[PDB]
């Protein structure tokens, strides 16, 4: 065990499964969120003996699998394998469990009633826990990035939140998240970059849609006035080769992803887009923090690591915005792992663990002991 | 033609837009507010070839389009799709034109002097018209209660008015609205229905914010002395089916939400609620009717529609009050239509037609010719 | 702390509290008279740890309170929350205690009897004061003015007086108070706006009230036959720009705000207004000393700042006057503190020193020490 004041730090995602200890600066445990039944008589029988794989080699070995994942858009739909993620998150990876030992959790800002009860519960119910405390991804964001006020833009496998937050706390009433931010983008660019040819398709051509993306993407400057020149000439339509081999032209899907990301109406939706909430959160929010909101821009983790969105933010904010007002847009690109940085880094601390609840208020009370304690 | 007296009456409003003939009960038009604009060239084009959708149909057909609506909380924010809007509330549905016809409108008890001598203009610009007017809420949606004095509780989609009236007249300074009844409801409704589970997101899950509510919504006798059993037992918060089908569990939204027009401290304000501007505009008055004013408490509008309001009503008027005065409490739940009910009725008369401005006589004086003309 | 004879200053108003030591100008203490609970479990859970906030802090950060003023139209209502201001107002602001060192009041010319001996002892209970005093408004505005023989015209954030001081001496029989001055005004021009256009509404864009009218009101030379080529031209009503950014159009309000003060019937009343208040008190006064007060009209306060007032005076009081007697309107807008003013330079003063109640004969008197003593 480390030196380092004694708690487990876990941070629920959509895209890979984040949890550590006290701190750090880059996840202790990394893995992506699956466990795969296996199914055949005949050949896996013929073939195998043991097995069910979990995240990491479960990226290995998996067409002998039945792979779904537990945790979707935000509250988990299904917690058993959920489960026995949190086992694995627990038990091997790190290897200490939390049986004697305290534990956190992130949150978003703000959390429900009844399943965050549950939340609590299901703590103490499987991995029994004698102290837990859970925290939210936004405030111990902007303390990772070391701030006082800052309005940090979250999107990750899944979802966008913009939360401002002023000398440490976040606002209570401008409230607004967009579930944008990472499958239905990267699976309707699965959609589109099949039909454009190759059926990714069934045991071998499936994810190279998650390796592409990622490489492929800058937000462009303006859409259709590069989609016409784009057609005549020949330029950012990059002739790539896979572990087939087939002239595979990846084109738009650049732009195009994050095009949605600010504008749905490109897979075609009636509803809304990031650029109006960043703003709109903060035309209802106050009046004399709006001032230092608009001036105090800053991001958070994943689908924000693309190149091109400062020349975005910079852009579409201003394009609402007032004469009189001001935006200031701020850049770190290493913000990809600040939510577990901002988790691990207050884990630590001797003022966060008098703050603990301790299970004997658990079983005087009920999991509703949350609802007086985690600020 | 109706027999009954050429006379068009619109009750304009935020949400569902009113309008009709002379003499009825129930809206002969009815429509909710928008016109969306079609949006894709590809998948547009490929699939259709027609359209672009005002009101009915785009509570049908909708996940193509683009949809804003205009009128918001008051006064008009941008009347373009509100023009647009009124050629067809004129054109189709009721069909019979402005131009040799007569024409009624609905306003606020008072209106400012500018944005109605527009609403004057405008209504002469593009629809023409030979003859028009325009009545008072307050006092017409009580003529058609059947009564001479009264204190009537406008709710409807997005404002509350609390408009002292006795014999034909309301007071001339006790004045308040309290913007609150439609949005802010049922939309704060969306964001924390949203975070108690399901993302109600892209184009599948959005309209069930203004299904579920309305059903759902009564309101209780008391709040956190509730929340108290609520969360030891499993009550109030039943389980429901929905065009999707998983489990949702809503429970407070029910008491939540009305509790919220009366204390807005309850999504989180800082600043008032109603239980005192029901008392307050009438603190705020001449002494001789003070008396009946908190013996003539009426409502119309439809966010008045709810089950335990009286409840609340006969409860925290009283609760603020003096040992000496008193508060009856008159029930009418008829009252969804009352705006639109009186105007109707009212347009039928005589003594209504030598009021009507004349194309003429606008064409002399300018669109003042309202400031001098409506009683 | 300073040199000069240890005495501590609240000149207590209805809409900023003010303060300081002796011997100075400008306000040593300003700050406006907020304190207010704060509500949420939840979210103000979530979003921080500490605080409720006072005054400047609250003129800061404010919509997470609850947010009530304590004194409204002259003497407080509740003094719950005036004492944990007075509490503010000394031990932080000024930083000093009125412990070891004697205190002084200020007050309208004459007060009564009963809650004027309780201000004998609030003070004398938490506060303790070893020797305290209070003394009168218009009285030490006229000294500050450095004169001898004035009729002031009092006029701050709720209340005006119009007060003969002849050598020193206020006339025991010429008195009438006006109440307009600072609320009805501005939150008639709140409602008012608002019927004109945006709810000025909940969390984002409520305070732009308070703002908007100090800009933009002079008074006017005459209303009606202005707005007759107001609605016909488009000169006086300024579009401007707010933290929002809407085409904002102010007009009357400037004017009409003011004319208000003068005649009250531009919201709507049947009694007075100023003008005949500012004569009749001294037609109601000595015959030989008429002379004098007419032809010594002298102004202080927040709300006789706005420009055309002069021009009003000048006009509106001659207009009662018979061909006779004569007025001369005297000028200074030094006057926005010069009550506190008062207060201060003659806390200085050798003289004052044994006009003081000591403790010790409070103790002897009880409540009625300050009846026999104050000048
Ligand atoms: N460099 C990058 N460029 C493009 N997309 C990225 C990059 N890094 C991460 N992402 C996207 O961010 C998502 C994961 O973000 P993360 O914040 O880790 O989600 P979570 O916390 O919810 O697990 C993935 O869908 C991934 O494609
Ligand atoms: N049965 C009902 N229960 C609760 N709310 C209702 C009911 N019927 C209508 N409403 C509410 O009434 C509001 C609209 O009322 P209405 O007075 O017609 O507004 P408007 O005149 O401004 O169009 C809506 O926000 C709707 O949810
Ligand atoms: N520049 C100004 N123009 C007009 N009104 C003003 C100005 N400055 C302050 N006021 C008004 O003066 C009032 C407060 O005056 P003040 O004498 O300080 O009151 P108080 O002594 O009772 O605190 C408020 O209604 C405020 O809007
Ligand atoms: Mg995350
Ligand atoms: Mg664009
Ligand atoms: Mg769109
Ligand atoms: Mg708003
Ligand atoms: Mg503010
Ligand atoms: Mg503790
Ligand atoms: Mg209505
Ligand atoms: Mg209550
Ligand atoms: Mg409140
Ligand atoms: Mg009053
Ligand atoms: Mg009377
Ligand atoms: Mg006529
Ligand atoms: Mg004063
Ligand atoms: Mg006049
Ligand atoms: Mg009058
Ligand atoms: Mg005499
Ligand atoms: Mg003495």
């Amino acid at each position: 065990d480390e030196d380092e004041t004694t708690a487990l730090v876990c941070d629920n995602g959509s895209g890979l499964v984040k949890a550590g200890f006290a701190g750090d600066d880059a996840p202790r445990a990394v893995f992506p969120s699956i466990v795969g039944r296996p199914r055949h008589q005949g050949v896996m029988v013929g073939m195998g003996q043991k097995d069910s794989y979990v995240g990491d080699e479960a990226q290995s070995k998996r067409g002998i699998l039945t792979l779904k994942y537990p945790i979707e858009h935000g509250i988990i739909t299904n917690w058993d394998d959920m489960e026995k993620i949190w086992h694995h998150t627990f038990y091997n990876e790190l290897r200490v469990a939390p049986e004697e030992h305290p534990t956190l959790l992130t949150e978003a800002p703000l959390n429900p009633k009844a399943n965050r009860e549950k939340m609590t519960q299901i703590m103490f119910e499987t991995f029994n826990v004698p102290a837990m405390y859970v925290a939210i991804q936004a405030v111990l964001s902007l303390y990772a990035s070391g701030r006082t006020t800052g309005i940090v833009l979250d999107s990750g496998d899944g979802v966008t939140h913009n939360v401002p937050i002023y000398e440490g706390y976040a606002l209570p009433h401008a409230i607004m998240r967009l579930d944008l931010a990472g499958r239905d983008l990267t699976d309707y660019l699965m959609k589109i970059l099949t039909e454009r040819g190759y059926s990714f398709v069934t045991t071998a051509e499936r994810e190279i849609v998650r390796d592409i993306k990622e490489k492929l993407c800058y937000v462009a400057l303006d859409f259709e006035n590069e989609m016409a020149t784009a057609a005549s000439s020949s330029s950012l339509e990059k002739s790539y080769e896979l572990p087939d081999g087939q002239v595979i032209t990846i084109g738009n899907e650049r732009f195009r992803c994050p095009e949605t990301l600010f504008q749905p109406s490109f897979i075609g939706m009636e509803s809304a887009g990031i650029h109006e909430t960043t703003y709109n959160s903060i035309m209802k929010c106050d009046i004399d923090i709006r001032k230092d909101l608009y001036a105090n821009n800053v991001m958070s983790g994943g689908t924000t690591m693309y190149p091109g969105i400062a020349d975005r933010m910079q852009k579409e904010i201003t394009a609402l915005a007032p004469s009189t007002m001001k935006i200031k847009i701020i850049a770190p690109p290493e913000r990809k792992y600040s939510v577990w940085i901002g988790g691990s880094i207050l884990a630590s601390l001797s003022t966060f663990q008098q703050m603990w609840i301790t299970k004997q208020e658990y079983d005087e009370a009920g999991p509703s002991i949350v609802h007086r304690k985690c600020f």
